[PDB]
């Protein structure tokens, strides 16, 4: 009987690559999605005209709020009613903008977007993976440069340093019950479509290895890895992705 | 003329050691705190005896909320009002506990464990660089925070996060003279609430001396990170944990 | 036309499992050894009875010596005569002993093998690799054995410690200066695995109930599948990185 | 009074840090190796302060068959002068590319920079705790130890290798009472200057040398294994 998995935020980009290759493995997928309703939708379709009844989407805001709990809850539980098990989560979905320290969402809003999406919403996933509970894995999506941080970037920077920790917490507790729990860290992956080729090129000439950003794919690939039994032993453990950028000084 | 500095969560234990000593070293303190409402009263009566008009409490809840900036912004307006300067913040205040992946609401242990530990010092940090010599911010970390406790991935998360502001806003502040560092101690006092044995345990895995660090060892870190000895340190972050990060399971 | 691998210490252990695991991922192996001469000879013997003319060995002192660096420029012509090229290199070969601060080999002899075979002999061998090279097809990268518990070091083992922490920075100096080559740098860190033959069971058992995951070492099998992992086109962007295969075991505190 | 041993001690970061133990009342050896004329000045100027409290003491630190016996002559000059070795500082270090891809041989290039940078540290450790209050032990890490520069391998195994022996000597040592410690300088010349987020300057070396005189001080005196940076932000600024 085939194993199943959640992906957060895989209407498009990451998260689509991820649940696209977890498919190809075997895997049945929920795709969690918030804003992109026909992206989330189009790609289940693609899924399960591949092999029928192996893909459904799950609607949910991941923003910090009282209600994020039941909203994380409802993720799993939309994976064991479709599929009757839930093997694997990714913690993918992430909000992604400047909050500078130094002068139209209050400062609140900022913090429960990028706090929730990015560290909230996955412990709390995590939570209700654990509960509800082979190869058991959780895998989250962190950031190579988590320690060379983007100016101006404070609130985003916190909720990927937060995740590393949660990575760690969990992969510690939730060794007994035969859970692991890792990350991959991309350093610069799918740039914005919107952002002028002059300023991708000044991204993707830092990359040592090949002077280009990661495919969704490449990064896909260390998810497949971390979830395969060619993992068993590994649990704590992040992954960079990031074509030896990390390693470049300023 | 005396330097001014706010220190969170200072009525009792290492946040009063802190206070104290910047008070010895020639600083005005506010001592904030949230429910230690008669120790920060007496701290602030011993220093002012010793020098008049050079210490007041301010009071707040740091637990996250929609009105914590607005909590924020009071503290360090607080300092201006009584001192009409802040040349150093101390984020001392932390909430810590234990919230088991397996089995107060879990938003309210968000609130409090993501709040104390990193959303205060976040709004802090801003409304403190906002409202701008030597100015530094020196935020109270964890050694072990990459060797977590069991059960205690909130609090964990927080100080984490509290690593990630550290090293943010030491980037983006050293452009207005603003150092951010931060003293990340082992075991020091140990909780109130713990039983003698355990305090034991826990002293016993210490290479140096196999105790924990007094309060005061602790604010001689901060006091060196705010002093003119660590002008061109931002960013770094000095664990005073007696070896004990470096002990394997 | 296989691609071709060396590993070092690959008579036994963890070096063997990464030998015999590269082969049957198609790989011709050099199956380096120092002393270990009837286990390298009798791993060589299984891979060539199981394909033809892809297993030969290479005997290598990798102590540091005035003669290492010709050892390991030696080490790599081996894989060029056997198999007409070198793809993978794996630096797995290490000696491993206390040498205590405070109070039989003199000093200068542990440097020799402690950093000799953690640190200097990789990057020799790392020289040698990436000078031996100088389009739509090419794989080339280097595994580090490195040591998951490199941050938490062991009571009295200061030489064995430098010379891993040594490895870890030629692990990311590597991967910055080669990645312009197509050579990826990456390293592979256990907890405990196997368990040195000297240790009594009792011993053993002390470590294998610090493991979170299963309280059990890594079998040698675990550790080679996160070293072909690396080498594999699932890691063509990861350069740099190095993969704990540690079951949690540095995440727990004293 | 206390003493000190700091090595590469006549000129720049090391001359700092002796100067400024001397100031704090430490009695101090100067070790140098070719810079003998330097390390006399610098013990004249510090003699003329205070009577006996300064000698010299030269050796080569590259490694090699003598190298321990060296070391161990380093630590017994500071109980010859002094009766006593409260602080070692692991200040010599040699800095030179290395390439991976193409005259000292390799092998000379590793005895110098691993040796220098390493080995001698690790001797001068063993040496400094087997001749034993507030004893410690400082080395001069590098605070772009992760993010190395290009070409540089030799060097940067050798940095990393003494981060190993901080952390390893500290957890050893902590029993008798030796606290083992890093001070991280980052750089201490326009370009480089211009990517450092305090000041867009370079760190004088008296800013190394204030970090030194905190750790082996009394209000450090719970710490052991810690390396603090000195680099004013450089190593946090991405590519
Ligand atoms: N791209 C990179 O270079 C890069 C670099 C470092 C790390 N990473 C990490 O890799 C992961 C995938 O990266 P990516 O570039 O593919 O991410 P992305 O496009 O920025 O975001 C992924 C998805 O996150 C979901 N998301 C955003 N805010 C949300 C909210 N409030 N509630 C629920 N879901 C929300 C969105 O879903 P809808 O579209 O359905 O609203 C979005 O499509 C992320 O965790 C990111 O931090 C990426
Ligand atoms: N003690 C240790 O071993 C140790 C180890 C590692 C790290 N640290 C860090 O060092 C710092 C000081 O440690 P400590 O043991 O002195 O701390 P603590 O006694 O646990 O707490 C410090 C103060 O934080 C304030 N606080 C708690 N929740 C708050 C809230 N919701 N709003 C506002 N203030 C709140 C409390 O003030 P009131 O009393 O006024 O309510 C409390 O007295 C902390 O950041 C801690 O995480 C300590
Ligand atoms: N085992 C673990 O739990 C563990 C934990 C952490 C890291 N690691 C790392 O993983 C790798 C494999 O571990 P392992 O336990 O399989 O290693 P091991 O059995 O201790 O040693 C592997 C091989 O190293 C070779 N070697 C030793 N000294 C040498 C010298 N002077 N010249 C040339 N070769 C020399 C030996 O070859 P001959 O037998 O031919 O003499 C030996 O069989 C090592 O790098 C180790 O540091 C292992
Ligand atoms: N300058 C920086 O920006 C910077 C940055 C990062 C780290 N650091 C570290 O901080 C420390 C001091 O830096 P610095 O710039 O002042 O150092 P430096 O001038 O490069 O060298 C310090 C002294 O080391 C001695 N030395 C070199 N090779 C030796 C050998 N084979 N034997 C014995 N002594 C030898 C030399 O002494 P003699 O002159 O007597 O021959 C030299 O004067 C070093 O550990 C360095 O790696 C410095
Ligand atoms: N806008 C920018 O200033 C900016 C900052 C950093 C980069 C490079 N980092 C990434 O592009 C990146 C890094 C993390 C990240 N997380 C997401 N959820 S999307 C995402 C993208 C590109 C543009
Ligand atoms: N409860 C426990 O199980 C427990 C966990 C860790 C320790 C050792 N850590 C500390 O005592 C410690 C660690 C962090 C910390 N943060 C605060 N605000 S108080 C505080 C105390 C002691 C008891
Ligand atoms: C008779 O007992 C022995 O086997 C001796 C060697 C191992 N030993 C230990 O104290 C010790 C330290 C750490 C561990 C856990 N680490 C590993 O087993 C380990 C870690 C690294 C490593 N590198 C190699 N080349 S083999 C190897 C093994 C096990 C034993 C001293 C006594």
């Amino acid at each position: 009987e085939a194993p199943a998995a959640v992906v957060t935020g895989a209407a498009k980009r990451i998260g689509r690559a991820i649940a696209v290759k977890l498919h190809q493995t075997g895997y049945r997928v929920v795709i969690h999605y918030h804003n992109s309703a026909e992206a989330a939708v189009s790609l289940a379709d693609e899924l399960n005209k591949e092999r029928s009844n192996t893909a459904v989407v799950c609607q949910a805001d991941l923003t910090n709020s009282n209600v994020l709990p039941a909203s994380c809850e409802e993720i799993i539980n939309s994976c064991f009613r479709a599929f009757g098990r839930c093997d694997v989560l990714v913690n993918n979905a992430s909000a992604f903008y400047p909050t500078p320290l130094v002068q139209g969402k209050t400062v609140e809003t900022q913090v429960a977007e990028l706090i929730g999406t990015n560290a909230i919403a996955p412990f709390l996933l995590t939570m209700s993976f654990a509960q509800r509970q082979s190869n058991l894995s959780i895998v989250n999506l962190c950031d190579a440069m988590v320690d060379q941080p983007c100016m101006a970037f404070s609130l985003y920077n916190m909720g990927k340093h937060a995740l590393v920790g949660l990575t760690q917490s969990a992969a510690l507790e939730l060794a007994p019950y035969g859970i692991r729990v890792n990350g991959v860290a991309p350093g610069v992956s799918l740039l914005p479509v919107a952002m002028g080729e002059e300023e991708k090129d000044k991204w993707r000439r830092k990359v040592p290895l090949g002077r280009r950003e990661a495919s969704a794919e490449q990064i896909a690939d260390a998810v497949i890895f971390l979830v395969s039994g060619s993992a068993q032993y590994i649990t704590g453990s992040i992954i960079k992705v990031d074509g030896g950028l990390s390693l470049v000084h300023a």
